[PDB]
């Protein structure tokens, strides 16, 4: 048993708050916000040795990242930003920081009861996305 055991699995989005405004804050245009906002992605988290893989799949877009904790990597986000990302574990929370064009946003992933809770923060705007086991 290891670092991210309680995250591993397939998770389905069930609820969202303030995600349109989060997207606005990160620069997403109107049409992409409206289409992406409908999506109910599946987030599939797996671990192989030190490598964590997070796949996020929806009608809108499929994304896949693999990484080692603390080790920066290139990411193309679902909204097509080209960012430098680092993911760390801080007190049992996966903390995903994305840097691009002098800007920064943080996505936190946390296990809470039987849910996986995702908080996306850009400046003063926070959005919460709640996932259940698929
Ligand atoms: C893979 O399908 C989707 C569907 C819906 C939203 C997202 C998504 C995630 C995510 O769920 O990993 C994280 C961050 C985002 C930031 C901006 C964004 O603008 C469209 C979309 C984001 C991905
Ligand atoms: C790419 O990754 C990072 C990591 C840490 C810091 C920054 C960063 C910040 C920031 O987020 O505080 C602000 C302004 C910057 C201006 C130039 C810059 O050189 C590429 C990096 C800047 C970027």
């Amino acid at each position: 048993s290891h670092m991210c055991d309680a995250f591993v699995g397939t998770w389905k989005l069930v609820s969202s708050e303030n995600f349109d405004d989060y997207m606005k804050e990160v620069g997403v245009g109107f049409a992409t916000r409206k289409v992406a906002g409908m999506a109910k992605p599946n987030m599939i988290i797996s671990v192989n040795g030190d490598v964590i893989t997070i796949k996020s799949e929806s009608t809108f877009k499929n994304t896949e990242i693999s990484f080692i904790l603390g080790q920066e990597f290139d990411e193309v986000t679902a909204d097509d930003r080209k960012v430098k990302s680092t993911i760390t574990l801080d007190g049992g929370v996966l903390v995903h920081v994305q840097k691009w064009d002098g800007k920064s946003t943080t996505i936190k992933r946390k296990r809470e009861d039987d849910k996986l809770v995702v908080e996306c923060v850009m400046k003063g705007v926070t959005s919460t996305r709640v996932y259940e086991r698929a």
